[PDB]
């Protein structure tokens, strides 16, 4: 895993904001 999922997932959102 959940942890690794949050990272890849969370980061996925960031890439959007930027973008």
């Amino acid at each position: 895993a959940i942890v690794a999922l949050v990272v890849a997932i969370i980061i996925a959102i960031v890439v959007w904001s930027i973008v």
